[PDB]
Formats: C-alpha cells, structure tokens, sequence
C-alpha cells in the first residue's frame, strides 16, 4: 500500500474479541501505510431498513413505491440519502473491503444485512445488465472476517452446520460477486468465546500475520463448485 | 384447520407482488377457518438492529456487552423488550409460519433479518444443547414465500446464480431448522416485475392454490444434499 482499505465491521462491543480483529487489522493495515477507514456501524447508529427516506426530495413514482427502481434513479439523480452517499464514496475509493462481523443466523448481522441493501445500489454497484463480471466495482477486493459460535468440526460438510463454504455462498457469490468483486479466502475465526485466553490472542495473531502479506494473495474462483464441489 | 398462521411480512409498498401474494394468503387461509396473524414489519418501523436497548433491566455483564448472553439472560428474567415478546407470541402460537419477502442479496431484507436476529433467542426458540431436530420451536411448520429479480433460468445449477436451493440453506437449515421448525418447501416467484400481467395473476393463484392443501403437505428434509446434491 499505496493501497486504501474500509472496514465495515459490525460489532456493539469495543472489547469483543470482534474488536480485537477489527482493531489489530487497522494497527497492521495502518503500520504498512495503508490508508485505512473504519465504518463502525453500530456506533453510527447505522439505519438498516430499505425505506422511502433514501431518498430525498420528491419520489420518482409516488403511487407505488419501488425501492429499487427509486434508489437507482435516486442514485442517477445525486438524490440519495447522505448516510448512503457517504458508505458509497468509502467503497469507491477502497483498494480492499474487509467485513468484520460475528456471523448470527449462518449470515451477517441485519445492521450490516441493511448496509449491503442500501449501499450497493443499483447504478453504483451494478446494473442490469451489467453484474457478476460485468458488476461495477470490479477491480476491487473483498474479504469477510467472520467469528462464529458453532466449532470447526461442525461445520464441516458432515457436522450438523455443513461446510463453512456453504453459508458463504450468498455473500461471497450473490453479493460480492454479483458487484464485480474478485474475493479473497475468508477469514473464519471459530468458537473464540469457548476458546482459552491465549487460543483467542493465536487467532488474533493469525489474522495480523496474514494481513501482513494481504495484497500478495489471488482472490478464489467465486464459483458453485468452490463453494459446493468435489 | 382448526390451526393458527403467523405471516411476517417484509415489503414497503401493500400494491406490490409480495403485497398480493400476502393478502391472498390472508384470503385463503381465512377462508379455511384458520387464525391468521400478519406481522408487516416496515409498516411496524420493526427496529432490525441488535443492540443494548434490547434488555431493560440489570446487564450480567455490565462492562463488557455481549449480545446472544444478555438476551438469554433477558428472557428467562422478562426483561427483554416489549417489540421482541410481542412478536414471541405470535410464534409461540402459531403451528405455521409463513415468511413472505422480496430477495435481498440472496436473502431476507435486513429488516427480516433483524427480526430472525432480535425474535429467535437463546431460551425461546432454542437451548444449547437443544437445536437442530431437538429445538425449541419443534412440532412448528415454517414456509418461506421468496419472490427474485432473477429468472428461474438464472437459479439454476449451470446459470450465474445458482440453483435457487443453494441460498435457501442459511434461512431453511441455518435458522428454522436449528429452531427446531419442519420445513415446508419453499414457494419462490420467479421474476414478477418481468412476468406480464396474466403470468403475474397465474403466480398469485398458484400460491392460493397450493394454500388450499398446505395442511396435507410434508416437510422437505432439510439436509445438505437437499440443497446442494451429489
Ligand atoms: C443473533 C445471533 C445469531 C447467531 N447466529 C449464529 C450462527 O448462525 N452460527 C453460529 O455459529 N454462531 C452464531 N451466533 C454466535 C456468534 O457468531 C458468536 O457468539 C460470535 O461470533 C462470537 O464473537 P464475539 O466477538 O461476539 O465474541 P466475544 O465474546 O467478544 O469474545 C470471546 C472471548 O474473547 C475475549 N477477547 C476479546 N479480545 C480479545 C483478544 N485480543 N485476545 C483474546 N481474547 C479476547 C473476550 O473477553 C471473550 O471472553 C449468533 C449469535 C447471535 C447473538
Ligand atoms: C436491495 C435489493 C436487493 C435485491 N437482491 C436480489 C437478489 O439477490 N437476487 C434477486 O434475484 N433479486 C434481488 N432483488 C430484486 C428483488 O428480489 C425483486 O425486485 C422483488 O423480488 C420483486 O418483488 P416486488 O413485490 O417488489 O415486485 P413488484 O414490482 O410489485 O411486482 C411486479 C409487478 O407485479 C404487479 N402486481 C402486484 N400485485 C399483483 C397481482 N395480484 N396480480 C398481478 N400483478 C401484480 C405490480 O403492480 C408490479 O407491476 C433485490 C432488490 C433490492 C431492492
Ligand atoms: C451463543 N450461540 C452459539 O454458541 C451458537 C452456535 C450456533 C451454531 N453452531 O449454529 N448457532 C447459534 C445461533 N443461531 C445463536 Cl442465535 C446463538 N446465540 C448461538 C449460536
Ligand atoms: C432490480 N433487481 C433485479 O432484477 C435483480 C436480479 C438479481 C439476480 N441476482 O438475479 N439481483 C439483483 C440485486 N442483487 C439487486 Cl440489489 C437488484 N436491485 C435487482 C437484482
Ligand atoms: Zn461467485
Ligand atoms: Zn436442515
């Protein structure tokens, strides 16, 4: 770096061991002279519903309203609501999006759900046509960090959660793919909260370590058969 | 039937698709005699976001936040938050619960993802141990209503989604079934805003139509080769 990178992070606790990861990726980011930008979205109090205040001024039908015809016109038209506007120039100018986030219900957190629906907007993050390869935030990287409460050995493709890979499928593929994305490997920190007090700073240490060397990795094949396959 | 139905129901507009395909399972399953309860959270302003304000009384831990223990601990003492044991209720009695929502991101709308986040806790709609086929909300049926902007063709096993079943397993395996729910097979409409008027009308009666015997109807098995195959 000569590299910008936003993490997005969903965590309510500044101790969690959440915000410990968070934490050590901006010191190490920050230590190699990255230019690094945090969006804290509880502390931002980050709306997550997709309603009629995003946009502003006068709707572009309203009789029935259409969120995503309204967001992509609002978007077209400079007319989007300012906490979106703001989210949206962060990924812009991001080299590398890193998500750092517990995984709740085999998914993100809905204030982070509500920063995918919002933020990447029709026009800004795609079009259709215009996804997947076509999707407009090609050359750029992401990668999800996510801490789990479930132990690695269920989740594997036999334990009682399936493979890891099997959940990351709607985030990685339909959504980070789907904006022209190229994914880096996931970050999974499993089970801290059972883990020792040393175990929990290993995996803290794993995450800086492999920041270290973070622009030096190819990104995965975003396929059904990564995610799925034999 | 002779059976009560809980819908929570996740779109801004009450004219759109998802609107008709909730109204007209309101119609029909009225019809039949079954007790029926809508949960429309936009019109509800459902808050999504996990956050403190969620306990009312003393934390467990006060200094350092910790979400899944505090609403564990909030609900065996009923100190959670009057929005979260209303819609409690409404689970604890219904036999069927029917999620009606547009696609997000290859998943729920953030605002129904807070509601799964904030609803299912710890102590209601599972123990640990007590999930999966021994969770709380056992002997319940769930049901996901999905509506996509994608083509049937796009979710398939060789079109650029995927085949529909691979994002339906962090709500169908991730969620209901660790709560313990049997799992009826999804409903998904293809498309609609595509569709013409006729094939639009053709969609709302399939789903009225298929209400019509929806108490005969066996659970898929939730397991991974369900959605994933080989
Ligand atoms: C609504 C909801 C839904 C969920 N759904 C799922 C799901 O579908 N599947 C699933 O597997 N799990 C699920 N979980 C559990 C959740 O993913 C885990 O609880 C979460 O990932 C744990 O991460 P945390 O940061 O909150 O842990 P924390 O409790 O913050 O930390 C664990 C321990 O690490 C310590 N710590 C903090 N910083 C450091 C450091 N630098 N070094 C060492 N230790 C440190 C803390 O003091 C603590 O003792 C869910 C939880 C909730 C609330
Ligand atoms: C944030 C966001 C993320 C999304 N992510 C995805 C995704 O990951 N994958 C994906 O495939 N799609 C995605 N979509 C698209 C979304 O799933 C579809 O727009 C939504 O499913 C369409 O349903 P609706 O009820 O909003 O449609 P509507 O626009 O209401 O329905 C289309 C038409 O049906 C008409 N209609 C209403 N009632 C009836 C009736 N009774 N009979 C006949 N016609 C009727 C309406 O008047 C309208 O003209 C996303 C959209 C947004 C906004
Ligand atoms: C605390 N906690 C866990 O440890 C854990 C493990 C798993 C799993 N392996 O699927 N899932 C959950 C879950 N859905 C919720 Cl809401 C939760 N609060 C919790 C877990
Ligand atoms: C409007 N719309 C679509 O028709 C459509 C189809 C597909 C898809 N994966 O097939 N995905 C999306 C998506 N992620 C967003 Cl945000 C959206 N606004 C939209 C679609
Ligand atoms: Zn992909
Ligand atoms: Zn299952």
């Amino acid at each position: 770096a000569g590299k910008k990178v936003l993490i997005v992070y969903a965590h309510q606790e500044p101790k969690s061991f959440n915000g410990s990861l968070k934490n050590v990726a901006v010191d190490e980011l920050s230590r190699q002279g990255c230019t690094v930008t945090v969006s804290d979205l509880y502390a931002m109090n980050f709306e997550p519903r997709a309603t009629d205040k995003d946009i502003t001024g006068t709707l572009s039908n309203p009789e029935v309203f259409n969120y995503g015809v309204e967001t992509h016109e609002a978007y077209k038209q400079r007319s989007l609501a300012s906490d979106i506007t703001d989210e949206q120039k962060k990924v812009r100018e991001a080299d590398l999006v890193i998500f750092q986030f517990p995984l709740y219900w085999f998914s993100v957190p809905a204030i982070l759900k509500g920063w995918m629906d919002r933020v990447l907007c029709q026009g800004f993050a795609f079009d259709i046509p215009g996804f997947y390869d076509s999707g407009l935030l090609q050359g750029k990287l992401a990668l999800l960090s996510v801490t789990t409460g479930g132990t690695a050995e269920m989740y594997t493709k036999t334990g009682v959660n399936g493979d890891s890979r099997y959940f990351l499928w709607p985030l990685q593929h339909g959504t980070l793919h789907f904006c022209g994305f190229k994914v880096l490997a996931p970050q999974i920190s499993f089970a801290p909260e059972i883990a020792s007090e040393e175990e929990r700073k290993g995996m803290v240490a794993a995450w800086s370590q492999r920041l270290q060397t973070i622009w030096k990795e190819e990104p995965i094949p975003c396929t059904a058969h990564w995610h799925f396959g034999q």
